[PDB]
């Protein structure tokens, strides 16, 4: 297989309602998607940056920019490629793993497509659907959250997980509690809002029952997580922090984490995920699928990858409707509180061209 | 794909010479082979299990059995199957992991066949050929030993591995290495045959430079490996006791094993080992590719694994004729200490029905 | 202080030499330098990003894109400005620590020329002048390099760094030592070029003497470095790991470093590295001042910094003309293998303009 | 810059109350202040000595005597200074840390007004204004204990210290949250009064959600800390055993200490108290600003350096009419619960020479 070119499109999506998390409120995404071409075909990736570097150092312009100057260069310039062999042909470059992703992911589609086989058999799918919970942002008041998390029970969303930060954290947990009960399924996100110091305002979560704290302290603080750890009770899962199949056995051996996130984009793509959860279900660590916001491409590569075994604990990947009023492919809709896996060959979706061409914002072609 | 039912064939290859490990010598490779038959087509499976249980509680007639009476029954009954899902069809019977790791990989052939999709690619291959090892047993005499290693070297295989037991570790070692010198990649592995109270004995061997050891003790003991590594020179390898991913894990935490050696067969099948290896590659540990004296289906198999990016040390596929006159496959033949991975379809090989037919034994058909 | 706006400027500069590591050959250096103007007067930053991401993920068009849309216009929009302040302006931008580095360097520089003190009494120097290393890249031959390694060595350099990478390690630093002795001050540098199954390779460096082996495995290796060190003999230094003072502590706590190099840039900037000086002070770990191949801009804010009490190995700040046929400021000027600290108001040099004209390619003003 | 001589001073202050801690009461402060003379210009230092020894081992007659035959002479006799080599120049000298720091202070403080430089900026100030506590002593009565407490709190102060002994540490914290709540910011201070055997009789604050206990045993005693607190679960901070940056990363590395409280005259001057407060950032441990009753000029920098960021619990810098009628200084003045950070040149302040007369008992020149 030979890659031709790829055409990358600058895509704009607005959210049907703001969404808040610690590092700021978000009300369009905007996002990057690659068309791959090859002699044999076409396949589809989809990029997790946002527009500025508030979740991670890199955003839509840089990854962008790595992508046309870097990446397709070289794979432009191999003589055989494979989704396999897009890690060696990209070693030499640091970093810009969302970017390598997105690029991989393509090219995987592309691959898959031409052999008539699906992301799920791919990554090795064990069953034909998943359960789905829902993330929350951080509300103005106690009562517009309260409003919020019981639409989304009501929608028969299996999980709720909570955007926290200072000034936002025991109270709307304690308020959640009170009035949908002990039973839901429970846990907060702080996108490394905290410190260390913060240990004590942490540990007053200790008596509602949460599943999991995620990420709260900062990426590269990995110690100062297994010391935290230490001092509640309260779970702690990483997602920043884990960047790779080795982050994740270097963050289990060091007591840093008990439930690891996985997001393709995150780690450099599909494959290595997968990696990230035979690594994690190697040393008993439970894994579930994280969500960036992504279009119906990105989601249903993440519903396959959240069918593999290790899966235990209801992801992130809600239906498309929590974003999105009308989606770039065939809508995700949940049913029984579970997401179809995709059946087609490659991802088993794609564009439907005149609703991307109605979001595309520009579009341009790296060829050789 | 629906399974419509598996052949099982006994095969019975005589070796170009006999082979002694520290468990005995074997002058034929009795064997057993699986065609799993789907609508779409067929595939190739190999157990790795031999006559006897002298390497593993594992045997040619009790896989037979459990493939009979248990697992070919139980992926008969499911509605639909993929080779991923053969693990959870298969999990509520306890071991037999070379049985259900033959009957995984018919299945896997089968259904890349259908997708037309190599091993090498459905694994992720990053190289088209390997460098290969050869496994040398033990001798009668040192002299004899000399005469073997020379002419393997002399054939181009780029690394030698020398077979030990208690009364055939030292002298074989020093003799090999002032006959071909400090530059030879040399290893050694004693199957088992040692406890902790040798390890007096296994540090007479650190100064000779040995890549590694492997599986001095026994397959359960690995504190016991942990506690030798701080007592000898020579790296431990782990064999008999990497059954899994999670063991792979294990034994690493504890400081049991520096290099890994991936048999697909003791894992219970390719995706297994494919995981251990990433397991290994996470944790910067070096894996290397195992043989069992496999035919040219399992061979095929593992050249394809063997090229993933952590085998980053010499396995032991040797060519087809370091064991065989004739292979029941199109035969791999070493070339400049590589064989090439194999690119059709599934394994990319498929026995010769002339050549298969003349080696069978026996043959039953369970659908 | 208030921050009217920040010039940006690319720069282009021809080695003497051409300059091979283990990510490849450089025979120009493409540099981004900033102006900053403040109603007081001006001051100047240099960045230390190469062309491409091959030492880091942060490079020129990356930096200068986003100090243009993200890093500058926070510090136009806040009130007031001072150099410690500039941190938590720009917290809320993840990552690019060289881009941050750079823009933190321009306001120290304008701050400190108008309170008339230099950077090293900002930083707290206490020594007037500082013993200087070389670093020597890969060579095609082993011949050329012991010429270029001899010299160095004439021009009084105290220490030699060789760059190394798998194919060139145990014989060019054998070849060293047997030409110039086991007295010279010798050291090597992979730049992640090694993984940790490389163990028994370097452990072939032990018979040497070497200082130190810097960064052989990958940034976010710090366990794998931790293990490394428990199999070689050569004490391990860290470069592109230490991306700050808490990473520095976190790496000497898990006894992955026992030395470590300090590049301004790769921590955000000058007053991060005095933290980092700091912290393996107050561990016992030594430090060295590095080098990015910086003109006389950044050599000479470098040149302060490594005046400061724990800094007790040479570094990579080596002459001017090591580099650059004619600085863009005044040239450094090895003497007796010592550089003098600048004396005037920060960092005691600036441009020349007809030279800074004459090497730049492009230039901005971001108001 | 060359030291030309020193202007030591012998100042006392009487307290506007009597201040009991468990090593005795003190109803005067005798302290030495330091006067550098440098061709451009004064500096101003302050000794945080008391008159024995009954802190720390050092005391005011002799601080005074190593000041004048060993410390400033050999400043007297280097060729240039600044304040930065004050240290390997007294080096040789061993201990004498308070002398040390009084004399640096003095130093720095001419140096940085040379410069029109702040203490503030030098130390690498991020805020203008902080937050203050207060330092209560030992009563006679628990009645005494709390309205003492009420007042402060009326005040505005924002977190009550509490110096504890054997015979008064769990009556008076459970007094004091039983009339002013669990809301209110609240530690406890030993002073070195207790020993590992105490262990049971600490553990009895457990239930009243104390923010630390400072110094509970001996200074030398640092592997006992980390034995207590393994056995309670109030916080440890450490005070007397932080004698300089590497005894903080000892005492972190040994589980001895969650929080530190810095003293720039127990370590050593400023300059030390930075790097002090830089390694324990780097740990993740939070640090808060000490006091030992200084005058203005002393004030002055504890404001400045308490400024730095990793200070994130209130500091014991007490508005000046806390302890004095009338300072040496303008007065520091709580305005909302913090102090206002000096601004000019230097510390920002200097003695108004009719009231430094007025407290002055007696003064030497050291010159050479
Ligand atoms: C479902 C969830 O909480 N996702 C991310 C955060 C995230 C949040 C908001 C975004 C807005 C625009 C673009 C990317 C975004 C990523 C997380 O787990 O941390
Ligand atoms: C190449 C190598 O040394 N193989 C195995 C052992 C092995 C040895 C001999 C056998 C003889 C007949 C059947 C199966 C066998 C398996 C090992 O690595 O331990
Ligand atoms: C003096 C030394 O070895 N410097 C860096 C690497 C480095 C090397 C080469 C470069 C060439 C062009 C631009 C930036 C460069 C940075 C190091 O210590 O790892
Ligand atoms: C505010 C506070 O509690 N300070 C010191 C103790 C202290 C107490 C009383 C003193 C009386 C005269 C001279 C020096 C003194 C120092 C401490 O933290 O331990
Ligand atoms: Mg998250
Ligand atoms: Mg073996
Ligand atoms: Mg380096
Ligand atoms: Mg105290």
């Amino acid at each position: 297989m030979k890659l031709s070119g790829v055409e990358l499109r600058r895509v704009q999506m607005p959210l049907v309602a703001p969404f808040r998390t610690s590092f700021g409120t978000q009300s369009v995404r905007e996002l990057l998607l690659l068309r791959a071409v090859t002699p044999a075909g076409e396949g589809w990736g989809e990029c997790v940056t946002m527009a500025g570097p508030l979740y991670s150092s890199e955003y839509n312009d840089g990854a962008e920019h790595v992508l046309r100057h870097y990446l397709i260069p070289a794979l432009l310039a191999a003589e055989d490629i494979t989704a396999a062999k897009v890690t060696p042909l990209l070693a030499k470059f640091k970093g810009h793993r969302m970017a390598k992703g997105a690029l991989e992911m393509a090219v995987l589609d592309a691959e898959l497509r031409a052999h008539e086989r699906s992301f799920a058999a791919e990554l090795g799918s064990v069953r034909d659907s998943v359960p789905c919970g829902v993330s929350v942002g951080i509300m103005d008041t106690i009562p517009q959250l309260l409003d919020v998390v019981g639409g989304y029970l009501d929608e028969g969303y299996v999980r709720i997980k909570l955007k926290i930060e200072p000034g936002w954290d025991v109270e709307p947990v304690r308020a959640v509690r009170e009035r949908f009960g002990d039973d839901v399924l429970l846990q907060v996100d702080a996108n490394t809002a905290y410190t260390l110091g913060d240990a004590p305002q942490l540990a007053r979560l200790d008596p509602f029952g949460l599943l999991l704290i995620e990420q709260p302290l900062e990426e590269e603080d990995v110690l100062g997580h297994a010391e935290l750890a230490r001092r509640i009770q309260t779970p702690i899962c990483l997602d920043e922090s884990i960047v790779s199949a080795r982050a994740a056995a270097d963050a289990i051996k060091l007591g840093a984490v008990q439930i690891v996130n996985i997001k393709p984009g995150r780690v450099g793509g599909y494959l290595e995920a997968r990696r990230v959860h035979d690594v994690c279900a190697a040393h008993g660590i439970p894994v579930w699928c994280g969500d960036m916001i992504e279009t119906g491409l990105g989601r249903a590569a993440n519903v396959a990858l959240a069918s593999l075994p290790n899966f235990t604990l209801p992801g992130d990947t809600s239906a498309s409707d929590r974003y999105y009023k009308t989606d770039i492919t065939e809508p995700f809709v949940l049913s029984g509180g579970h997401l179809p896996v995709p059946t087609g060959p490659g991802l088993g979706v794609a564009p439907i061209p005149e609703l991307l061409d109605e979001v595309t914002t520009a579009k341009v072609w790296i060829g050789s």
